[PDB]
């Protein structure tokens, strides 16, 4: 009875800082990061081979893409089981917030991917069926309550890189952003983003602007995320 | 519980096909499942559109590929085995479904050969590795074996039968590829000194027959020891 809740948006649109602050409001009110997040830094075998997929696919993503965007994938599905039968046990409310999803895998980085020739055709249909059947096999019980949209403008985001001050993330283009931008706003606000999961098509959504620095003043975010978990 | 399931297992071209062919013919409570490479071999369908090209490419250039062949082979050939226990052996009183290879020589004759030849990387192995692990921890006792029979050739035999069959792409099969492969079968199938990761490999009944010689119009002898095999099981 577990609700499973997404939390969606562009490169530093502030999810990490956003989920960071709704697991401290309540007890019933659980996190958990995406796996390339956690690559991206007495470390598991999970990071050693995450370490070694990102820097490989900064050299050359037409090579790396497909084996890097299947391994993100799995380790996320793990992740979102691990917590899913495990912790926020037995809570009253329990609500569970994922850091992206598989759908974002897919239909953001791994399509985007494709389309900037990364993954060529052959690739990007054994991604899809591999996909398809991962989560059918093993990801049903991943299905989502609810999607939070953390919209901001792909201008703030590359100011919000630069706020974030990693060295090898500085070289991100702001048509990058533009792309990924884009498929967020047309499969998240939109709607014209036909996935081959159904359910999908009809899960309600939460859309809110974080352009405006909220980490001194997110209580109206706070607000419309209650207001919305109540709905379901 | 309650199909019964034996993969056939040996090298290439050692006699898996002609063996399962006679063998289905046998007994209706008898079923075969092809193996999804030996099928991408040859409107078609998306599966074996994807394998026909990543078998062209992984032969092109198998450093490049094989990561990606091995994943979808084997992702494949899951799906393959699963549909059987499904669509077969409903109604029927001794059920047995015969299986061309396994998830098992997926991963300890072909992608461990692959990354011996340095065709796969370390990372690559080892992301493979981790996916094997996990999937088929999430089966359990469902896709798991209840016998092996292997298919005991010399590469020489093999070599010879590669001539017999005569396919294209086939006669580049260097015979020094044969033997490596005869090393991992003898290992896992006969000394049994591979290490592997699935607890029950140890226990599971394994019978091993000779098949140097042509069988084709005289294979009583082998279904005999199969008949055999399974009352055992
Ligand atoms: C089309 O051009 C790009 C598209 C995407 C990128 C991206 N770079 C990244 C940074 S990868 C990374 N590695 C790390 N080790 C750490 C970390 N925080 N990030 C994410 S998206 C960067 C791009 O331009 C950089 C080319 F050198
Ligand atoms: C030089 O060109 C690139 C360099 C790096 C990238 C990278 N993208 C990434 C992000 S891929 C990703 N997939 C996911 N499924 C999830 C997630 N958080 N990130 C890391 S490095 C992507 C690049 O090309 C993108 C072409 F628009
Ligand atoms: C180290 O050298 C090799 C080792 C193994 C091979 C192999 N070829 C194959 C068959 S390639 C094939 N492509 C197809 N499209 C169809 C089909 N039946 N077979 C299996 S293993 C091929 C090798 O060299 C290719 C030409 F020397
Ligand atoms: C040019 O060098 C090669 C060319 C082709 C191969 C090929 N192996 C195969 C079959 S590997 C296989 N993996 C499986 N998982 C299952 C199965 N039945 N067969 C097709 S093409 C393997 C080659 O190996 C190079 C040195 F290992
Ligand atoms: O309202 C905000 C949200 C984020 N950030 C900063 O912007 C960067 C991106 O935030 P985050 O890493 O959480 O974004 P994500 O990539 O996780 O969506 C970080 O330096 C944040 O501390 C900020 O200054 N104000
Ligand atoms: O007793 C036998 C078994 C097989 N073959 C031939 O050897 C080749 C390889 O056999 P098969 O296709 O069964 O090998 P697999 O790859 O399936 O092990 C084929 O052309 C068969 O006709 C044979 O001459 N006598």
């Amino acid at each position: 009875r577990i609700k499973k809740i997404s939390i969606e948006g562009n490169i530093a649109a502030g999810k990490s800082t956003f989920v960071n602050i709704l697991k401290q409001l309540s007890e019933d009110w659980e996190v958990v990061p995406e796996p390339v997040a956690r690559w991206s830094n007495e470390l598991t075998m999970e990071q050693k081979n995450g370490g070694n997929v990102l820097q490989m696919m900064y050299e050359k993503p037409e090579r790396w893409s497909f084996t890097f965007q299947t391994y993100a994938c799995l380790s996320r599905i793990r992740a979102q089981l691990a917590s899913l039968n495990g912790k926020l046990k037995d809570a009253e409310k329990p609500v569970l917030f994922f850091e992206r999803s598989v759908y974002s895998d897919r239909y953001i980085f791994a399509s985007n991917l494709y389309e900037s020739e990364s993954m060529n055709e052959t690739e990007w249909t054994i991604y899809q069926d591999w996909h398809d059947w991962m989560n059918n096999q093993f990801g049903q019980s991943l299905e989502l309550d609810g999607i939070i949209y953390l919209q901001a403008t792909p201008e703030t985001c590359l100011h919000r890189i630069y706020l974030r001050g990693r060295n090898e993330e500085q070289g991100i283009p702001l048509e990058y952003l533009e792309k990924l931008h884009y498929k967020h706003e047309s499969w998240l606000l939109h709607r014209t983003l036909k996935t081959n999961f159904d359910y999908l098509q009809e899960v309600p959504i939460l859309t809110l602007d974080v352009n405006e620095d909220f980490k001194d003043k997110y209580e109206s975010l706070v607000e419309k995320v209650k207001e919305f978990l109540s709905t379901l």
